[PDB]
């Protein structure tokens, strides 16, 4: 089968859409604005279900572009197949809270919003609007095999325990 | 082959699990019980090796749960084939350092651990008890070609050189 | 087809290594030596180019070594096949600005580097060489099928609408 069921919970909801033809991931849109202060974390609803088949993971994943640009920082989500509930953005705003204020809140573009009304908003803080792409999902396929204890491995490997920088940098 | 060797390095060390029957990753157990404070780093051992086949990665990744409730940030370990070491959670308490005291430590449930002892500790803190799942373990399959240098690619695609936020927002 | 097509965009360019024969990505080599302060943000250009066929994602992602000595923080890039462009490494120095001075630079070592002329820089600066491995590219196969709206899903699963940290801990 080459077809994934896609649930709406919402008329704030927009089905996930896939920019190239070639292209890896599923652009995500957030169905709730929400305002992130300097540090704060939140879990933005998509309002989105699926039904991932077994064998397969979703990776609830952050866009380049509002990354590099923003502080707004997105875990890579691992959607368990079978998971039909709200998908859930795993975000935080990490800019520095450095204790000063600021009179205009920071779109996912890293600009500056101009509106009419005057406000004191902490520096760094920033405003995700409902509709706007922020992730994606990239589906990989998956080995769960049934683990096995052993006392010591069939096999010497040419790595052995080596890990975390042993080659050079 | 559906079986994966895995191997017990010590009796702090406690075998993975799956959560449900159609979960991607095997839940990881901490081995030791490690208290950090905001900003501090760790690598966090689990005192469990695997045998990952040839073809294939474990993805040493922060479980849904523990990272949207707390500041502990775990980047997702690239598990190579053959990699028979000590599997270890690279972790950050990404906490703020707002340089003021508390007399509570907080837990992976973000809830303030109650003590007959008192102590100063610093805003922000993270106790991790041993025998707490932390992570998880998703294994993925991989493609490593043999690398070719060329002038130019073959073919034209749609995408070409576009990224990081090509598209809208 | 076992082959990747890589192009060399630059002099300064130099072309991704595998560690050892069984291991999960290619090592990425920087491509111009970048000075990172605290919280700054930046997308180190590696002047390395991929054409990744169809039904595969690279995974732009950082080394455990680098990682977990430094405050370095790279954000796991999503590659779409048919990205022809200059693969950047998105990438941050989290470390936090306590605002103090300091007289030597970091190396991706988390070592000073010691130099003949005296500077002042904040401290937690990194500086990062051209031609030293920051990252490494997994390539992984992707499941990208046609999306489905529906108003429920064809059967329940165990999990159903669990998550977040609904088992225990
Ligand atoms: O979080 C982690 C990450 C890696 N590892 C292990 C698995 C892997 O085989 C090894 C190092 O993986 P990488 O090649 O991705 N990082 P690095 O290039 O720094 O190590 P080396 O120089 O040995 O390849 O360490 C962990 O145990 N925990
Ligand atoms: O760290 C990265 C991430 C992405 N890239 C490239 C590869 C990918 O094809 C492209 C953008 O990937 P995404 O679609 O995941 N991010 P975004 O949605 O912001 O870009 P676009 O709007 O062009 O799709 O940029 C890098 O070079 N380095
Ligand atoms: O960012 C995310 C991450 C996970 N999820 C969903 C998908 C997944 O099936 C579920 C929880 O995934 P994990 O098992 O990786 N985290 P945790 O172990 O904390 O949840 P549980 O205890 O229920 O397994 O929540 C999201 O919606 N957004
Ligand atoms: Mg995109
Ligand atoms: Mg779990
Ligand atoms: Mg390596
Ligand atoms: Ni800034
Ligand atoms: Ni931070
Ligand atoms: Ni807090
Ligand atoms: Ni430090």
């Amino acid at each position: 089968t080459n077809t994934l069921q896609v649930k709406l919970l919402s008329k704030n909801a927009r089905m996930p859409e896939r920019n190239h033809k070639t292209d890896a991931g599923y652009d995500i849109f957030s169905a709730e604005t929400v305002v992130l202060e300097p540090q704060e974390k939140a879990v933005i609803k998509t309002d989105v279900a699926v039904s991932i088949p077994e064998g397969y993971v979703g990776l609830l994943t952050s866009r380049s572009g509002v990354s590099s640009k923003t502080h707004l920082v997105i875990e890579t989500g691992k959607i368990d197949a079978g998971f039909h509930g709200n998908l859930g953005i795993n975000i935080k705003n990490d800019h520095e809270d450095d204790k000063m204020q600021t009179i205009f809140l920071r779109n996912i573009d890293n600009e500056k919003i101009f509106e009419k009304e005057r406000h004191l908003y902490k520096l760094g803080s920033y405003r995700i609007e409902k509709g706007e792409r922020i992730a994606q999902l990239v589906i990989v396929p998956i080995w769960t095999p049934e683990l096995k204890q052993v006392e010591e491995f069939e096999s010497v490997s040419e790595r052995g325990e080596k890990g975390f920088g042993s080659s050079g940098v």
